[PDB]
């Protein structure tokens, strides 16, 4: 007993832990193992109507299975308690317990990261939007769906340029507070309207799962708002170029938080505030361009390359304020029709 | 058995005691050990959105092990209660027994503090700035960060 | 009871929305769709609606015609719905427009119309 204890670990997963029903589950979706022993999962959901949305899984259950993972054999048993009972889902105290040689130890991390992401992958956040009412925000249009970033199209080097501009300032939290500055930073996207910022503003908080606490654009209670903004947000400021002035410098450079606080800013026409501290990447996304026009086309219709160059060299001609949301419209108007496309779209 | 009982220490940390996750992170990390066993620790949260912050960290677990702190060879069990439930985390009543010589006793302090510095390190605090509000202190801009002294 | 086609066009074209999230993800547009039956009054429409929900066992959020509170009546509609708007051939029409592209939610928004009589709301995303 004591050598084989000797050549072997054991990981052990409690019902009490939230590792305890991915297990499972990644567990039923294994291509190649051994499960004699099977439990029926049934979630069940009634509505306020007397409509019922119920389905079913079956899951390894009690007694022990086995699994061949990396060339492992790894054994798993599994296990309830006769004489206790949790209280937090009413079921008795289960306990899987996985054992491989020592050697493989290094295996477990892996498997409960698969896990992790067969959790996440179902899991979806919704980025809800609060806005101002009063001194105080409120929630506001009830939960988003993310944007998911490819969705939205703009020039070649800015998608890049600011998604990694932000990915640094998430990991200066030593060299902002060494420093003596506050942790925070401003950004001012620029262009013509209607050219695909709040969109992409949209898109990275869906990327960094956040909330958008949008505000557009007295002054007494704007600092209140600065000062009083949930966890995980993102500040939005539309249209900083229609005013208070004096105000607006002092509140924007005294808005505090216990973490990050990135704070857009959009504007039509940007013609002091361009110090770092305050705004201090600004980039210009503007109207349709050639790989733009690319882009969105190969975006609606997946495959089809001969047509693509044939709508481009279309478009350049006759084309004096063509932007993304016209081309979103024109091309949304004539779904799982390119070649209809390719004489709507010329002529407007 | 009583020679033996007569020559040890033992050193019990009993589930309800704030010094039982710091002590199990601490010999996670200390580098010199064989530990068998393992037990996965799953912290998990769910914001406002659907979007989730999970993260897994393994633990010495049931059953013993084995540590050399400073020269001790000190002996760990982990255990837990197959009839008692704490109504505090839900779980089992779990106890972790201590053991090396009476001659390095002044040892568990030590290894205490060290826990207590790892438990430390991770908890940091935030400088809340009460005002006056009329007649009665108000919290106000919701808590800051600490300054760190060299940094002024 | 309706016309021969007319059965199988909607329980088909609604059948395929409910399984195209990820063609209306992927493209960056929203999750909507608008429909329009038209004909004289008492021909069996809000019939067919209420069967069509009870189908799919939605919930018909029904609104027969205040312009302001329109556009916060069609942000805040209930889990699990199906939308419908009796007579929009009555009417402030700009705002109807507004709103109307202005619905959201975090699943399938279908909003059906009926009118009497329907002589820029004919573009896809809207009717
Ligand atoms: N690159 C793009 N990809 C996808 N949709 C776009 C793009 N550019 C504009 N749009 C669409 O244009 C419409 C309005 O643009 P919007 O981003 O709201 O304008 P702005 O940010 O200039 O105020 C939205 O439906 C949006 O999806
Ligand atoms: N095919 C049908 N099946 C069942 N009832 C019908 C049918 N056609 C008409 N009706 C009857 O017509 C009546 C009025 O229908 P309603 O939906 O109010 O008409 P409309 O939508 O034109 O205002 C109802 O009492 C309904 O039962």
């Amino acid at each position: 007993r004591v050598l084989y204890r000797q050549m072997i670990v054991d990981l052990e997963i409690q019902s009490k832990d939230k590792s305890y029903a991915w297990f499972l589950t990644w567990m039923a979706k294994h291509p190649q193992r051994v499960s004699r022993h099977l439990s029926v999962r049934t979630n069940y959901i009634q509505h306020d109507n007397g409509s019922v949305s119920t389905k079913f899984s079956l899951v390894p259950g009690p007694g022990n299975h086995w699994i061949r993972y990396k060339g492992a054999f790894i054994l798993i048993k599994r296990e309830r308690s006769a004489k206790m009972i949790d209280i937090a889902n009413g079921s008795p105290f289960e306990t899987v317990t996985l054992t491989t040689l020592y050697r493989d130890k290094h295996l477990f991390d892996d498997i409960l990261n698969e896990a992790k992401d067969i959790a996440l992958k179902t899991t979806e956040g919704k980025t809800v939007i609060y806005t101002s009412f009063g001194p105080e925000w409120r929630k506001f249009g009830q939960p988003k769906a993310k944007r998911m970033l490819p969705s939205v199209i703009l020039d070649s080097g800015i998608k890049e340029g600011i998604l990694d501009d932000v990915y640094d300032f998430m990991k200066n939290g030593k060299w902002y507070s060494d420093r003596g500055i506050p942790y925070r930073r401003g950004y001012l996207l620029y262009g013509p309207p209607g050219s695909g910022k709040t969109s992409f503003i949209q898109a990275l908080a869906g990327e960094l799962d956040y909330n958008i606490c949008i505000l557009n654009l007295t002054d007494d209670r704007l600092n209140h708002l600065m000062n009083n903004m949930p966890e995980r947000s993102i500040l939005l400021l539309e249209d900083i170029d229609a005013a208070t002035f004096s105000g607006l410098l002092n509140a924007l450079d005294g808005v505090t938080s216990s973490e990050e606080t990135i704070t857009f800013m959009t504007t039509n026409h940007p013609e002091a505030i361009m110090r770092p501290g305050r705004i201090d990447y600004k980039v210009f996304v503007g109207n349709a361009t050639p790989y733009q026009v690319e882009k969105m086309f190969m975006k609606f219709y997946p495959g089809e390359t001969d047509i693509c160059k044939k709508f481009v060299n279309s478009v350049k001609e006759l084309d004096i304020t063509v932007s993304t949301a016209q081309l979103q419209g024109l091309f949304v108007m004539n779904k799982d029709a390119p070649h209809d496309a390719l004489k709507m779209v010329s002529s407007l």
